[PDB]
């Protein structure tokens, strides 16, 4: 809609007070005009028609209860861009500043949030698996990870490509969520999966067995189930990013880490230059080491760091 920029306020699903920017023609609309070409949220009022209407509000508070997965949803768009744009120099998703639309309120008791080609849907969740998707900054910019990795490598969505689509996704909605630096950590979904319990997560990359993933190739899932595996199998590669940033010692290999703001720029540089829509893990190891060279020098810690975290996974 055409109107002026204005800065409204509200909560979040988890209670947080945050900022938003919004844009005001009789109604304060979710309507971000400071990135790119817009960040625009939309309500779906409970049903599965697409993107529903702008969000309209009287007088740019967002303090309801049904206000919140809107508020989010808006915010860590805002902030997903701003980690792509900042720290990458990728304006986007699609590198050319794409509107960025989101709807929420997706149909009912929805217990996912998808990006679907061009648009992110979240749904509010029943309650007791999920409260409402769009409070996770991870899964937010997760979802929208697969929009650049889409427009980037093209990964398909089975077997090991798909678990490296996935664990793509992981990496960067981690990075986002330190980048945003409230309350991060290597954990999946944290925020906003099952409110009755604390202490746990969709999935650990630190430590994915903790959830019965695996965190070596020798226990890669080899059935048909999940596309072949692809959140199952991302446990691999998590662990392994996991061990480029933070370090440590796995199944008796020993990883020098090189810190979050590396593991960003190898696994970035290996997603828009080296990967393709089949890679496998053994090719993305190779993609990472080629990465590292390039950024940082074939003798240097972080191509011998990338060695070491593959070589701890058994990925060759
Ligand atoms: O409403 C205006 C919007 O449509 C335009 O894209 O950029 C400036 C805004 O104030
Ligand atoms: O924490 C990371 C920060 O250290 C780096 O500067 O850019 C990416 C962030 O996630
Ligand atoms: O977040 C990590 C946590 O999972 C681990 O247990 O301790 C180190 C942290 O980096
Ligand atoms: O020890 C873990 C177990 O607690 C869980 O039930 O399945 C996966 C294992 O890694
Ligand atoms: O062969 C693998 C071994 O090299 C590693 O130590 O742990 C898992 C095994 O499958
Ligand atoms: O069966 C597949 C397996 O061969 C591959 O290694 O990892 C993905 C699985 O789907
Ligand atoms: O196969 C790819 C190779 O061609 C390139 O050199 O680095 C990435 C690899 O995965
Ligand atoms: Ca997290
Ligand atoms: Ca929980
Ligand atoms: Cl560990
Ligand atoms: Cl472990
Ligand atoms: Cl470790
Ligand atoms: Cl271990
Ligand atoms: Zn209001
Ligand atoms: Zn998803
Ligand atoms: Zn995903
Ligand atoms: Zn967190
Ligand atoms: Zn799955
Ligand atoms: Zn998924
Ligand atoms: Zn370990
Ligand atoms: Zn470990």
């Amino acid at each position: 809609i055409t109107g002026t920029s204005t800065v409204g306020v509200g909560r979040g699903v988890l209670g947080d007070q945050k900022n938003i920017n919004t844009t005001y023609s009789t109604y304060y609309y979710l309507q971000d005009n400071t990135r790119g070409n817009g960040i625009f949220t939309y309500d779906a009022k409970y049903r599965t028609t697409l993107p529903g209407s702008l969000w309209a509000d009287a007088d740019n508070q967002f303090f309801a209860s049904y206000d919140a997965p809107a508020v989010d949803a808006h915010y860590y768009a805002g902030v997903t861009y701003d980690y792509y744009k900042n720290v990458h120099n990728r304006l986007s998703y699609d590198g050319n500043n794409a509107a960025i639309r989101s709807s929420v309120h997706y149909s009912q008791g929805y217990n996912n949030a998808f990006w679907n080609g061009s648009q992110m849907v979240y749904g509010d969740g029943d309650g007791q698996t999920f409260i409402p998707l769009s409070g996770g900054i991870d899964v937010v910019a997760h979802e929208l990870t697969h929009a650049v990795t889409d427009y980037t490598a093209g990964l398909i969505y089975q077997n090991e490509s798909g678990a490296i689509n996935e664990a793509i996704s992981d990496i960067f909605g981690t990075l986002v969520e330190f980048y945003a630096n409230k309350n991060p950590d290597w954990e999946i979904g944290e925020d906003v999966y099952t409110p009755g319990i604390s202490g746990d997560s969709l999935r650990s990359m630190s430590d994915p067995a903790k959830y019965g993933d695996p965190d070596h190739y020798s226990k890669r899932y080899t059935g048909t189930q999940d596309n072949g595996g692809v959140h199952i199998n991302s446990g691999i590669i998590n662990k392994a990013a996991y061990l480029i940033s933070q370090g440590g010692t796995h199944y008796g290999v020993s990883v020098v880490g090189i810190g979050r703001d590396k593991l960003g720029k190898i696994f970035y540089r290996a997603l828009t230059q080296y990967l393709t829509p089949t890679s496998n893990f053994s090719q993305l190891r190779a993609a990472a080491v080629q990465s590292a060279t390039d950024l940082y020098g074939s003798t240097s810690q972080e191509v011998a760091s990338v060695k070491q975290a593959f070589d701890a996974v058994g990925v060759k």
